[PDB]
């Protein structure tokens, strides 16, 4: 297990899902992390869910780390300024920086062209799932090149294998999880002169608190949802790509992955962790040689 | 090789002012096509670009060209301007055989060789603005149109081919996302099209002597190559005309379908129809920035043009 005492990280947008996941783990894994979101104990946000941020940092804590909820609106410069400010201020360093800000989980539409996705809907998931990432690399970064070892970690849906032969959902949200993609490129070529790397990371088919309720189940009996969702064997806990983060950033020579897109099943696989059931999904290589393949859903080989 | 034929067909080039957008919309005019034209500055106001060339004009140039260049002042990030205009392109022509997404306006925003954080932030996120949402908002408004009936093609323009900017670094973080959206867009919109018989190409110029190219190295268009002495690479570089030919030729192949999703390069284009720069040449400019000058090579462009 990666050993990430004396670490500071930073997840931008880990008020639940894959967010608040990775923060966790990181906290499990020893790390002071910084969770950021605009859900609080006193407003909604956007998402109109009941997860808050401070509840994040609670879990952080209670992991085995630290957790700092810095409730953020990741559209704003000035309060992500402040932000960069506020780590430099209180640790006056940055090892791990994870922009998982994504937001956009209502505003697609599935299988619409762009001329049917309701237009504001997609310019909204576009600005919220780009943006926000650009605006924390922007200042966030500095901190992190500071000194030779940071770790940026990019959150997107899709290896660069598959999304580069698949149409991914609608336009708008094909965009963004392309973009993300790339930003791993770029930025591994601007960090490599000051020893930093970043990686593009998707999880699988990720059982979150909004999945699992458009499934009427909890994560104890997810399994009951397979009638209904065959193919949802696949599925893997937040925690999954959690470990995966933790990996990397437990990886004394995790520059060997710098500018690559990589999945969470694939780091499973090569660092040898598992989902809290044990279990080691393989999602990406299950949705090509089986589900669009045809065949019936069945895990056997690929968890 | 001969010149395509595109009477009776409806163009629309969005980001038409300048640049390569005037340029495809006036090759497509000497095709013989019937062009609407779109951009920000009229002859009344400037643009954030804050330059003399007019959308009118761009339009008059269409019609001496051949065709007929028909105007449209519009802010392509305002969706009701984007929406009245293929309203307009529906009641007066009832038809959109071409679509051209030409809309940048960040040539004043990108910063070369900063990394994202010196970067100018507003700047980035606003050429990001301009040169994305301009075009989802287009193909948004203006698709239903050209999918009505099959035929219809779609023309991306970024910068760069998608093997180039696979393993390119394209300027600085804003750019270089920009331009590889548009790659993709490409590849999203022929998935969308392919099903009504409709055709997407992303498509990237040379290295163009557009109008503000030639005023930063102090020469026109006529003595172009008193540059080289500052600029010797710049030898390998295109008039506009040259990627408005690469449109009016695919515009003008019965099979442009063989091309769906793909990226494309005018230099590509040239060699694969035949056609060639205003100057007689055939320009390869992506071809000669990987083997002569990222190579170490001197500036020469034997074999490239
Ligand atoms: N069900 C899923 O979530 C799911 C499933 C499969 C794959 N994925 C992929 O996995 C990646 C990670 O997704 P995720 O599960 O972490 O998605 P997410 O829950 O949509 O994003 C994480 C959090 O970021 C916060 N956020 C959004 N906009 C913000 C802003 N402007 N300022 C500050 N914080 C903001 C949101 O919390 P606040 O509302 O509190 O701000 C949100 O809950 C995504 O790329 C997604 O496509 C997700
Ligand atoms: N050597 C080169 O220059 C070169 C090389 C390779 C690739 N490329 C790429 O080729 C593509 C096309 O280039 P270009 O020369 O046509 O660029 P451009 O001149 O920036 O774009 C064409 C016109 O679009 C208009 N426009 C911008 N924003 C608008 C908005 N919000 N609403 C309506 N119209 C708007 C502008 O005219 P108004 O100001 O009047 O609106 C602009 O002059 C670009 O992606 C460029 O990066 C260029």
């Amino acid at each position: 297990a990666p050993d990430l005492r004396g670490k500071i990280a930073l997840v931008a947008g880990a008020t639940r899902g894959a967010g608040r996941a990775i923060a966790v783990q990181l906290g499990a894994a020893g790390a002071t992390v910084y969770v950021t979101g605009r859900t609080t104990r006193e407003r909604r946000s956007e998402y109109n869910r009941s997860e808050t941020i401070e509840e994040t940092a609670e879990l952080v804590t209670e992991a085995g780390g630290t957790g700092i909820a810095v409730p953020t609106d990741h559209l704003v410069p000035e309060q992500v300024r402040a932000l960069a400010d506020r780590v430099d201020t209180e640790q006056g360093r940055l090892d791990v920086l994870v922009n998982d800000v994504w937001g956009g989980e209502r505003l697609f539409e599935f299988d619409k062209k762009v001329w049917e996705h309701d237009l504001d809907a997609g310019l909204r998931l576009m600005r919220l799932g780009v943006d926000t990432h650009a605006i924390s690399s922007h200042f966030l970064l500095p901190l992190l090149v500071r000194r030779p070892g940071g770790l940026v970690v990019e959150m997107t849906d899709g290896t660069a294998a598959y999304n580069g032969s698949h149409y991914r959902n609608s336009y708008f949200y094909d965009l963004v999880k392309n973009s993300v993609l790339r930003m791993g490129y770029v930025l591994a070529h601007e960090l490599e002169p000051y020893g930093g790397t970043a990686v593009t990371l998707t999880p699988g088919w990720m059982r979150s608190e909004m999945m699992l309720e458009t499934l009427g189940v909890t994560e104890e009996n997810w399994r009951d949802a397979l009638t209904e969702v065959p193919h949802f064997c696949i599925s893997e806990s937040p925690s999954y790509v959690g470990r995966a983060v933790a990996a990397l950033a437990g990886d004394a020579d995790v520059a060997r992955w710098n500018g690559q897109s990589v999945s969470s099943g694939q780091l499973a696989q090569e660092y040898g962790f598992t989902d809290l059931d044990g279990s080691r999904p393989d999602c990406w290589r299950y949705l090509v040689e089986v589900q669009e393949a045809g065949k019936p859903a069945d895990p056997s080989g690929y968890r």
